[PDB]
């Protein structure tokens, strides 16, 4: 499936969270060429609206591209923790439909590892918290 580098960071000043989609590696190939067009979509829940979802630039013809996209969430730090960032990577296709490659969930409600990276973000607001996440298959 591959892994995607996610850089977190909360801006208390602005009163919101910051999601940074750096890059991905070891991504699957959707084309017969042995490559793919993976992109990353982010959605924090429970959310406040139906626009909490996102999608980084399309990394066409590549399994180990670099997004380097900095997002901005509108959630109160006090709620951040309880939040749950869903970073999913999907394959893109011109003239056709997309595809599910893999993703992961990031919410303080988690336990094991994601809580360490996510939660810490709440502690290291102004500080950038980045790390590599292992892509998983939820609903293919």
């Amino acid at each position: 499936r591959g892994k995607i580098l996610v850089s977190l960071m909360y801006s208390t000043q602005q009163g919101g969270l910051i999601v940074g989609i750096i890059r991905c590696v070891h991504l699957a190939a959707m084309d017969a060429n042995g490559y793919s067009d993976p992109f990353v979509k982010l959605w924090l829940k429970p959310d406040m609206g139906k626009k909490a979802k996102h999608k980084t630039q399309i990394k066409k013809k590549t399994l180990n591209p670099e997004f380097n996209e900095e997002f901005f969430y509108d959630i109160k730090h006090s709620d951040l923790a309880k939040k749950s960032l869903d970073i999913s990577v999907w394959d893109y296709d011109i003239g056709k439909s997309n595809d599910y490659i893999g993703g992961c969930q990031l919410g303080i409600s988690a336990k094991g590892e994601r809580l360490k990276h996510w939660y810490e973000c709440l502690k290291n607001k102004d500080k950038k918290i980045e790390r590599w996440h292992q892509l998983q298959n939820e609903n293919h």
